């Protein structure tokens, strides 16, 4: 028995229409929670929603089979308008509904799942700001606010700064942390854990993603991450998996499965 | 105790011109022995001579620590007129020269470090039917030949064939297996668990490699790739270490290290 997430994005093939009800989402959960997953990550939030259902329907739903809302994916980039003019009004309207709504499912992260890489070191500190804003918004309503990085983060802006590093040393700790997604980490070429040594403590969770099943392509060095996770700051680990060598459910049992067997996962990060 | 093979490029600083001798190597040699490695795979080989020595005193210099002598990165590569013609006979006087040599040194592999990329499927062609060709004569003469990867190989050749892929396909299986290197694979974006699955059999060797320390980087899913050893067609691990984060004997001992605490890793493959 460990504490391990599931990324809902994961069975997103598994979440259609059936009667009138448009995301039928209530089996997933009871087939992820008899697999042992203890907590989600959603990925589908909209207008004080998740999943087309009140974030109090949402909780009870995932509460009924035991397992705990966590964290979700969601945000807002902003348009060329915002990045020229510097005025994100509007969007911090947005996040108002966005983290009372989370706050009432019961969630202790929101995170950003994608930002496009700037052009410039002045879009990139705009970036920034706004993220500095959320989290600073986040922190008052006892949410943990976070951004989570694909490949593209260890590009250099104008041969100068990487973009993760540059977010990183240029926001507040308590307003923004990483959910660092160990295989896009690898194949932007970065070592994990040279990262949890350079910027200890700001790693609060992890995506343990691989090419398709956890702990299978030999991609990933899971071993050393995790023997790393105290100096990264570790508090929760969501497994995600977006590309499967079985159907999806069997993918994902199989992931939890691998994090179970390892004896380097502990049973509890938090 | 397991047998676990150590690339003497890894000890190239300590090995330096030195009293009587140019590469004064046999202090390190006893260095890597009581560390507890089995093998050597030699990164130095020159007009018949190892490490500007003969082939039976470079071979009575490894045994006398306890060592065995297994492989060598060497190779001849084509001219232009060779690589338009498809004459090779000129380098092929060099090679059993190189083969008879090797031999004599008691290696069980030759291994060609690198080839570039070619311009064209022709180009690569020819150097298949090279490759094809030298490693015929090594079979004949005991040696098995084979091919060294980095990560250029895992590009394409005239937006067609990717070049490890081309090389492998248009070998012969008893003419020329591939060194795989795990940690230039996952640089090249490759999973190495994946290509032992397309090309079963294929990979009698492995260079064991991480960004620095072995097992250190978060990089390498060593427990992936060892599980799938059988498929790959594993007969000998050689690590190999080109960075450091300590002295170099320290490096290279932690290395040797990790895969002796590591169940995954088998007493022997051979
Ligand atoms: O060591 C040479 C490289 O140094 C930098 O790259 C390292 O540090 C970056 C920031 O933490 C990482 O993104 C990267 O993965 C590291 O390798 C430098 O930015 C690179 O240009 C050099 O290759
Ligand atoms: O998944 C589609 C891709 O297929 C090829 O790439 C895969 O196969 C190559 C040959 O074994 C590997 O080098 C590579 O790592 C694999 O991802 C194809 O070359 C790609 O263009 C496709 O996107
Ligand atoms: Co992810
Ligand atoms: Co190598």
């Amino acid at each position: 028995k460990k504490d391990i997430g599931i990324q809902l994005y994961s069975v997103r093939d598994l979440i259609g229409s059936f009667g009138r009800n448009q995301h039928d989402y209530k089996p997933v959960l009871k087939a992820l929670a008899d697999m042992g997953y203890t907590s989600i990550e959603a990925a589908s939030y909209n207008d004080g929603k998740f999943y087309g259902n009140t974030p109090e329907e949402f909780r009870r739903d995932v509460e009924a089979v035991g397992m705990k809302v966590l964290s979700s994916h969601c945000g807002k980039g902003l348009s060329d308008e915002e990045l020229a003019s510097g005025d994100f009004s509007e969007s911090m309207k947005w996040w108002d509904q966005c983290i009372a709504a989370h706050k009432a499912a019961g969630m202790e992260y929101i995170v950003t799942p994608y930002l496009p890489v700037p052009k410039t070191l002045k879009e990139m500190q705009t970036y920034c700001d706004y993220l500095n804003a959320i989290g600073k918004k986040c922190r008052e309503a006892g949410i943990k606010y976070g951004y989570h990085n694909h490949a593209h983060e260890f590009q250099k802006i104008e041969d100068k700064a990487v973009m993760l590093d540059y977010m990183i040393e240029n926001t507040d700790p308590e307003n923004l942390f990483i959910e660092l997604d160990v295989y896009w980490a690898v194949m932007g070429k970065a070592s994990p854990v040279d990262y949890f040594h350079k910027y200890p403590g700001r790693f609060k969770m992890l995506h343990i993603k691989d090419r398709r099943e956890i702990g299978q392509s030999g991609m990933v060095g899971f071993d050393a991450i995790f023997e790393n996770a105290k100096t990264a700051g570790v508090e929760n680990i969501i497994v995600e998996v977006e590309q499967y060598s079985y159907d999806v459910e069997k993918s994902v049992k199989l992931s939890l499965d691998y994090l179970l067997e390892a004896p380097f996962v502990k049973a509890s990060y938090s």
